[PDB]
């Protein structure tokens, strides 16, 4: 059962801006997500200070880079806080509304799309490099749900079956074709020592066979 849903008006034509934009600077995308999964661990680790059961899902705080030549994707993988139904279909959205507006006005002032991050819709920047993207999620309060979209107006939302989660969030990277040096491992390297090196959390770069 997938159940269909369209983006605000204004989360779509950010998303076609960025899918559309001549902008060669597309690294910035690990940036942001990477980011966005420290964010979610901090959340996690936050909760976990009042309420220590909230780790029982899972105690390691880790973010895993995971990326796959054969299906042409990349996986960035964190067990975060991780995100209810309500958050993949209302809740996000209707923040993501304000930000992206503010965003949009600002590349009109002359900034550029390297600073989607100070706005937080950092998200989207994922269709730089990804004709689809799936975010499989798993929150202590709800069960593992798959969002995915390929833009065009329009998201869907499941229940996930594959391989249980435990908690955290999984982003898949469905990557364009001219995009695939994303899957090399010095590339990857190269974008978390110059961007994330930071990050208070393993980033662990998984090795292909
Ligand atoms: O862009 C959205 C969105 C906008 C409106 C509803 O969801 N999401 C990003 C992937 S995780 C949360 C859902």
């Amino acid at each position: 059962e997938v159940e269909t849903f369209a983006f605000q008006a204004e989360i779509a034509q950010l998303m076609s801006l960025i899918i559309n934009t001549f902008y060669s600077n597309k690294e910035i995308f690990l940036r942001e997500l990477i980011s966005n999964s420290s964010d979610a661990l901090d959340k996690i680790r936050y909760e976990s200070l009042t309420d220590p059961s909230k780790l029982d899902s899972g105690k390691e705080l880790h973010i895993n880079l995971i990326p796959n030549k054969q299906d042409r994707t990349l996986t960035i993988v964190d067990t975060g806080i991780g995100m209810t139904k309500a958050d993949l279909i209302n809740n996000l959205g209707t923040i993501a509304k304000s930000g992206t507006k503010a965003f949009m006005e600002a590349l009109q002032a002359g900034a550029d799309i390297s600073m989607i991050g100070q706005f937080g819709v950092g998200f989207y920047s994922a269709y730089l490099v990804a004709e689809k993207v799936t975010v499989i999620t798993k929150h202590n309060d709800d069960e593992q749900y798959a969002w995915e979209s390929s833009a065009g107006g329009s998201f869907t939302v499941r229940t996930d079956t594959g391989e249980p989660m435990g908690r955290g969030t999984k982003v898949i990277l469905h990557l364009k074709e001219d995009q695939t040096e994303y899957l090399e491992e010095r590339r990857i390297k190269e974008i978390v020592k110059k961007h994330s090196q930071f990050i208070g959390y393993p980033i662990t770069l998984f090795v292909e066979k």
